[PDB]
Parts: C-alpha cells; structure tokens; sequence
C-alpha cells in the first residue's frame, strides 16, 4: 500500500491517513511507489512508479498478473522474498495520477507510451521528475532507469523524454520531445523546474547507473523552444565534471535564475553557483564553509527577512549540521561559529515552505521545523513528529506531505 503523512504548518498537527491500496494501481496486478507530490492548478499531480509484482501479486488467480514467470524469485536474498516479481513488467510506458485534493480520493489515472516511468533513481531514492511551468503545464519527464536493468524483457526500448499535461486538462496532449537526442547521446539523473517553460537538468556523463556516479553536469531545457519541440544548451561557467563531487539536490529558485549547491572534490570549500536559464551560464557565488550544502532558501518575519543555507559539518567522530543566515547568495561566505549560526540535527531531506518555515524531515529519529523569530533570528517550533520513511515528498495547500509504500504484516 501507500502511507500518506501529513504535516500542518499552521496548526503544527500531524495526520496519517488511511493506507491506499497499492496492489493493482495500474489495471496489472503491480504495486507502485509515488514519485513527486506536485501542487498545480489546485491539484496534486504524482507519478506511480511501478514495483512490480508481489507474493499476493503473482499468486493471484493461478498467476493471473504473471507475464514473465521465469522472473518469479524462487527464494529469499534491496533483498526480496519468495514469490516476488522485482521491477515492474511493464518498463515501455509511463502513469501520472491526478487528485483534486489532500485527501488523495478518485484519482485520474492517465498513459503514454512515449516514456519510460517517470522518476529518477539512486540506490533507494526516487527523485522527482515531474514538474509544472508557471502557467500551468505540466511536464512529465522520464530518464529511462529502466535501462540498466539485468533481464532484457524489463528494460525499456524507450529513449530519456518527456510529455506535457496543460493546465486544466485530465489526459496528455500531442507534445513529444526526446531529450536523449536533444541532449546528444545523455540521460539525467534528475530534473527541476526553474522559472517560465525552463528546467535544470542534471546529465549524465557517462551511462545511467544505480549509484549515481558521473551526474556531474548541468544542462537547460526549454519545453516551447524551436517550435513546441524542445530546446537544450548545456551549462558554462560550472567546474569541470571531475572536480565535482556532487550537487544540492533541491535548489532554489528567484528572480527567474536557480541557485545550486555544488561540493568539489578534495582546500576546496562548497559554493552556491546561480545559473541563468536564459544565458544558460552559471557563476560562483556564496562559498560555505563546511562539508556540505543540504538546503537553500529563506526564512522571513515582519520586517526581517534572510536567506538560510543549511550546511553539513563532518568530522573524524561526528557529523552535524547548521543553520546559516545571510544576506546574499551571490558574494561572500558562510561559517559556522559567527554567531548567525543555529546548530541543528542532521535530516533526511529539507523543504522550505514558502518564507516562513523550514521542515527538517527526519523518520524513524524525530522531524523538526524552524522559523524566524520577531528578532531576526532562526528559532524551533514547538511541536516536533515522529514520521514513518518516506519516497517521496511534497506541499499541497497548508500542508507538507510525505508518502511511501509500506507492506501489510500480521503479528
């Protein structure tokens, strides 16, 4: 099944909300995993990721959803049980699910056979590759992870790509674009939206894997560009891919530019590197003195207002992690220790909502939220959560939500 947590930012309450059965989501027997809780046009947009299927799932009715029997496993040894069909069977297509609202009823479930399923992959994460323009649009995107997988029936033939959904609209329109063309040979490891019809890709180097390696480039894409056919220019102004570690995994985005964390390899300190769309061109700004960047946002109260970089600090025996103001992403440096700091846990992932509060979402291990005071100054909520894991993560109205599939147990 599916858990849905909610998180109110006004009432700082936590809700669960009934388990939404996962087996046969799609018309095939497989379960599915959200991927992207996407606010537009006063509904909630998300991927189900198809799973593949379960003992339930293959067991059914004299093997009713089975297609590929010799992929049952036979045994137990990301492990799985006996009975368990891994990954989905079904990899030369892409779902999109669409509610009117928090309470997660009646979906519209939607297919194109254009893409691959839309999400991106790392080890046991799933990123979210399904995004809106500003007015509307929305663009459904698909790396094809499927590539990569062992039994060639589950590979999809289906090349990295993306489809569009207009505002307002329950089905796909006629928009095509293949991005491994457009990008010259590349899939992405995940994408962003940045401002108007652009979004940030971050290419591949090398061939997609499960671990993530040679995601050291950055390229821009327009939906609308050479004629509603799409549009790519590769970004300057970046270290060069060997020298890149990794990148933020959510960056901000203002005044039409996005502004992203980037860790060199190694002194060599992080810095937040802002990237215009339009000069598809990217400077180094902020330097943070740390470890790492884990967010990127701000946080404002009445008449004061910052932007606030969270930065990991990892030593020889400990890690730990700090909340810094500052006035300006494009010049300067952060450091731990000048006072403007707010020592916090390590979390899971960070969400700011909108100016006001930022989620430090952290399960098994208790979730957080922090604001700014009338002062200035960064300051905890009260309330704290205990949340179960989660896939994937999202803010629809007042309320942040996470989601993640869970199995049905007796003891």
């Amino acid at each position: 099944g599916i858990a849905i947590t909610y998180l109110h930012v006004t009432d700082q309450i936590m809700k669960n909300r009934d388990v939404i059965r996962g087996e046969n989501f799609l018309g095939n027997g497989e379960y599915v995993t959200f991927a992207g809780i996407l606010e537009a046009n006063n509904k909630i947009y998300t991927a189900p990721i198809p799973m593949g299927l379960s003992v339930y799932g293959s067991a059914f009715e004299d093997g009713k959803w089975v297609k590929y029997p010799e992929l049952v496993k036979t045994e137990d040894g990301s492990s799985y049980e006996k009975g368990e069909l891994q990954w989905t069977q079904y990899p030369n297509e892409a779902w999109v699910a669409i509610y009117n609202d928090e309470n997660f009823n009646n979906p519209t479930l939607i297919r194109t056979d254009k893409i691959s399923y839309a999400c991106g992959r790392m080890r046991s994460q799933y990123y979210q590759t399904i995004w809106a323009a500003d007015n509307g649009d929305v663009y459904v995107f698909s790396p094809s992870y499927a590539k990569i997988m062992d039994a060639d029936v589950q590979k999809t033939n289906l090349p990295a790509g993306v489809v569009r959904i207009k505002a307002g609209a329950t089905d796909f329109d006629s928009y095509y674009c293949n991005l491994e063309e457009l990008s010259g040979g590349k899939s992405f490891l995940r994408c962003w939206h940045i401002t108007g019809d652009y979004f940030l890709l971050q290419m591949y180097t090398g061939e997609i894997n499960s671990r993530g390696t040679g995601a050291t480039r950055m390229a821009v894409f327009k939906a609308t560009g050479n004629g509603d056919k799409g549009e790519l220019y590769y970004v300057d102004g970046l270290p060069e891919p060997d020298r890149i570690s990794s990148f933020s995994g959510t960056p901000f985005c203002e005044n039409g530019v996005a502004y992203v964390g980037v860790i060199p390899i190694t002194t060599n300190h992080p810095a937040i590197y802002k990237i215009d769309p339009v000069t598809h061109t990217a400077t180094k700004g902020l330097t943070v003195n740390a470890t790492g960047i884990t967010a990127i946002g701000r946080l404002a109260k009445d008449s004061h207002s910052t932007y606030v970089v969270s930065a990991t600090v990892t030593s020889a025996n400990s890690t730990a992690n700090y909340l810094l103001a500052t006035s300006t992403l494009e010049s300067g440096s952060v450091t731990p220790g000048n006072n403007n700091g707010f020592e916090t846990a390590t979390g899971t992932a960070w969400i700011f909502y909108k100016d006001q509060y930022l989620y430090r979402l952290q399960y098994n291990g208790v979730t957080t939220a922090y604001e700014l005071n009338t002062n200035g100054g960064i300051a905890k909520r009260s309330n704290e959560y205990t949340i179960t894991r989660f896939t994937t993560y999202g803010i629809f109205g007042e309320n942040i939500i996470s989601s993640s599939a869970v199995d049905a147990t007796f003891t």
